[PDB]
């Protein structure tokens, strides 16, 4: 267990895009943290993606958002460390899974997600990678939105984007055009919340293919189909359908989601 300042690094708990995430025990505090360990050699070969994320994380203080506690950036060392509050239960689920959440467990987490995304949208942040593996379950049973590695900070009431980033299964149709286009960033987040809620209760994504262009094609043009098992309520089917509206103009928005009967019952 390598020691770095006050911390003692224990097992790897996962990997992000670059580097590793390790459980870390703090000797000053007598408590555990999650430490993202990044190699600057490896980031200098392929980030400025690291320092924007850090600038975003420093602005963010909400019980449904992961908390960045400190950055250890030595100019004359290779490693850059990023220390987060540990969210001790890990992700809300693995996808695909044969054991999806119940409708009631899904609602609980979905309410937390609304609260978190609403905060993020209020702070003028589009997450751009909302999915179950980025939603970490804490001590209290609540979720914290994690991984701001591709998020975008905007000026104005919405972000107006053209670049395609994120996880393909949760990308909205308006973002998958062959020609360059411009699309609302908030509506992207909402579509991803809908694919997320679909996963919560069915344990798989609504559109899936290993082939990227077959996936894009289904996202853009395949109608939403619900399986026979599980049998989910019609109020839930309506909310998912409204979030996975392929037209970003008519797609439901976060203020409307909050007032939806599946949410408020
Ligand atoms: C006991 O705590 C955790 C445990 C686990 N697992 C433990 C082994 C399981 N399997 C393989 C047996 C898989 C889940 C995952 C996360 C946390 N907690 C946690 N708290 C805070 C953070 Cl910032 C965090 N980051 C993290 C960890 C792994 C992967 C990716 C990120 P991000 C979303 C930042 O990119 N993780």
């Amino acid at each position: 267990s390598m020691q770095l300042n006050q911390y003692t690094l224990k097992d790897e708990i996962g990997k992000g895009s670059y580097g590793v995430v390790k459980l870390a025990y703090n000797e000053n505090d007598n408590t555990y943290y999650a430490m993202k360990v990044l190699s600057k050699k490896k980031l200098i070969r392929q980030i400025e993606q690291v320092y924007q994320e850090i600038a975003i994380l420093k602005k963010l203080d909400h019980p449904n958002v992961v908390k960045l506690v400190e950055v250890l950036d030595d100019p004359n060392e290779d490693h850059l460390y990023m220390v987060f509050e540990l969210v001790n239960q890990g992700p809300v689920m693995e996808v695909p899974t044969l054991k999806p959440l119940s409708e009631d467990q899904a609602r609980f987490y979905f309410q937390d997600l609304i609260k978190g995304i609403e905060y993020l949208h209020y702070q003028k942040i589009i997450h751009r990678d909302i999915k179950p593996s980025n939603l970490l379950v804490g001590e209290d049973g609540h979720i914290k939105i994690a991984d701001f590695g591709v998020s975008n900070e905007f000026k104005g009431s919405d972000a107006l984007l053209s670049n395609t980033v994120g996880t393909p299964a949760f990308m909205a149709p308006e973002s998958l055009s062959e020609t360059r286009k411009i699309f609302s960033g908030k509506a992207l987040d909402v579509w991803a919340m809908g694919v997320t809620l679909y996963c919560f209760v069915f344990g798989q994504c609504p559109f899936m293919d290993e082939r990227i262009m077959c996936l894009h094609s289904k996202i853009k043009s395949q109608a939403l189909e619900f399986p026979d098992q599980p049998d989910i309520a019609e109020d839930l089917k309506d909310l998912i359908t409204r979030m996975l509206d392929k037209n970003p103009e008519s797609r439901i928005v976060v203020p409307e989601i909050k007032l939806h009967p599946w949410v408020t019952r």
